[PDB]
């Protein structure tokens, strides 16, 4: 009725698997053509079978995010034969890290901003990483991106909103993923103890937010960084 | 028999303040998505106009006098309810030195209702709780106290329920209105409205629509791992 | 002695953290009055001021009774001054939050006549030290935001309003706790230890002093690294 | 009582000028030693002057943060002559993305740098200045920047707390420099109408913070940003 995303053309980043292929097909589902990216051919492949299969229309992709070549060649190959994204998901010692990931969210983010401008709307949308299980350093990292995406993404929301283009994050909890389907017994339930609503989150749990944010409802709402995680903040 | 999946089909819906601009427009987007509804005013007049307006939209439900201040009139509108409708488990809650007073009352209630309606959501084991922050409501570095004086409340008090209560299966959320478009707003110089333009990125008011739709998306079952948050729907414009 | 010829006002100072800035502000030449719950604790304050050299004394105060508050402070007033430092350190969560900041409330309000003529004060809050997890953020949240709003309210007449956010600190309640469950707490605070109640004293006397005078509204962390929401 | 730090070598980076120049000052008040720097022999030979007016020992110093070569041939030049500094200040504060990572990426540096001896010691200060607020854009990258310094601060306060080193930053609100002094009088006014206070901050209350957290009394103080703003407070 009115979550329609149809007519308008989806990029989710490392969409090959749980998260990212979880928003992919939520985004298919409210019509959203819908581009999914991997670092490898395999993977690219991959990802067109799993929309044909449920019916989406839009294309597997090989991108690798750190390198301009990539992006700019990836966004003019999808412009010419989809059209021109509007919807642009990103989804993906501390220092390096950060420092990578936000350099990253910046490089791409830039890059799709064109073509937002020149349609005077926009969707981005960046997914924080998951909590991870890497002991007292994995509070750390965890903290640190955490902090880097929700500063980095309320900027470029206030240096492209008189475009109508919203720039939103969303903050993922203890999510059940191949990653943490394999960690200890132990630092499961430790973790589990601490999530308020006493489970994980599903995948698609978190693409439902982003396709709301999608959604021309969430249209006032950007800058923000909507937390999944069943109650435990970490800060 | 009706029988249905994806939407708030079959939920009774609880909102407060539901006669007016914000209020409403959560009122009538939560029958929308199908939940039967029941709006509640500080007055007869202002239930009865509910009602008409609900009726009008073509949704299941019924206008209701209730003070959130005091007692007995949660304790009766809520038994009410049961009887006649059912439990709601969708439930939502909407110069400096004013500040205390304001934010302390705002919270008692939004306890004293919160409890009331805790006792359905844990029978049945799901709920969700919704609540409203306040507009951006003055100019003046007054209206800037107050504003993020409740904002900072209302997202301490948020959180901290949704951890008492996160076992049950039950959300508990707030969204947290900016400039949005209202009586207050509507008669304003033309100089202190596009120098407040200037100060939200999108470049304009919000609809009390915009606000309806993100509580609407909390109330679906899609964003029931998200509890605890506050939703800030602002166009940009960002204060502490 | 930076603190000389002001009246401080310290509550719930017969013990621990309270005690430490009662200390700490007399050492900084503060005249000070310790209160406490019970004649039996402000007595010991007093002996303890007297003890440290400390021009002072002990008082009894019920803070969330107005009328303790009135008669407390008109007390003060008439026997050692008018204070100008003032510092509170005096299911469940939502009444012992909401209890707390209306006693914020109700003193602050009340040592601000006296602030106002003067055009000078300092108002220092204190924070608290599964469910503990609920209450300690809880209040942590109203303490900061109380605090600001106060700050906002009050800075026209140079005075500051601030807060200080103490983390596990060694204390009665603390230093006997189970060994595991301490080592586990200290592998959570990135510095390794316990603060000890001085530690927090320091601090509130710093906000005390002139040189602190631009701060207001602020929740300094005291916590060895160990931030939790 | 007694409580300064005698006996402690101070390095202030950007400390000819105003906030940096106070805090230099108050350092040397408080008995440290006090090694300031520039971007330039000009600046590093008055820095000097300006230490012996004032009877402190140290030295005037040029370092370029942004280039490795210089801070490593700096701190080695620093450490034989003098001794290795343990309180370590950093001052300094489209284009909101590039000036937030290059800070940090400064920051970081120089941060990493001076560890190693912190880490012998083990002891250590490391104080973290913000940028001073001007009067849109200047709303965009106060906020930009005000956001990576408490996180970057917090981090690197995790990741070297067992060694005893606290790490802070300080966060100035709109103080009186040079830079601000000769803005309208208008747009003062207009501006002291939202300090609380009613007036601009000097540098010296910056500095006396610093001095503060510099201290053994707040050694329990770490990975906090303390506001120095007169109760002007902006995210
Ligand atoms: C002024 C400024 C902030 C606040 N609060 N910020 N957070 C809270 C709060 C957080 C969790 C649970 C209850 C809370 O409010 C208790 C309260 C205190 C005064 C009135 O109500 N209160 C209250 C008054
Ligand atoms: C470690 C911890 C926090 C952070 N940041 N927190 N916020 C930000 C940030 C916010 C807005 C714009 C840019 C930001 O950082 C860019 C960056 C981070 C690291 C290298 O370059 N970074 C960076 C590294």
């Amino acid at each position: 009725q009115s979550m329609s995303l149809q007519g308008k053309v989806a990029l989710v980043t490392g969409a090959s698997r749980g998260i990212g292929q979880a928003i992919a097909l939520e985004l298919g589902r409210l019509g959203a053509v819908v581009i999914g990216t991997a670092t490898s051919a395999s993977g690219a492949e991959k990802i067109a079978e799993t929309l044909k299969a449920n019916g989406v229309e839009g294309a597997g992709l090989v991108l690798d995010v750190s390198s301009d070549e990539s992006v700019a060649a990836t966004l003019e190959h999808i412009q010419q034969h989809l059209g021109q994204p509007l919807i642009v998901v990103n989804n993906a010692e501390w220092f390096d890290v950060v420092n990578t990931n936000l350099n990253s969210l910046y490089r791409l983010s830039k890059a799709v901003l064109r073509g937002m401008t020149k349609a005077r709307w926009g969707r981005i949308i960046n997914i924080g990483s998951v909590v991870g299980a890497m002991g007292n350093a994995g509070q750390t990292n965890y903290a640190a991106a955490k902090a880097g995406l929700e500063g980095f993404t309320r900027a470029l929301a206030r240096e492209v909103g008189s475009r109508a283009i919203t720039v939103n994050a969303v903050a993922p909890g203890f999510i059940d993923t191949d990653m943490t389907r394999e960690l200890p017994e132990a630092q499961r339930e430790a973790l589990l103890g601490q999530i308020p609503l006493g489970r994980l989150g599903q995948a698609e749990e978190i693409a439902k937010v982003v396709g709301f944010l999608a959604s021309d409802g969430a249209a006032y709402v950007t800058g923000a960084t909507v937390p999944v995680n069943g109650g435990m903040y970490m800060s």
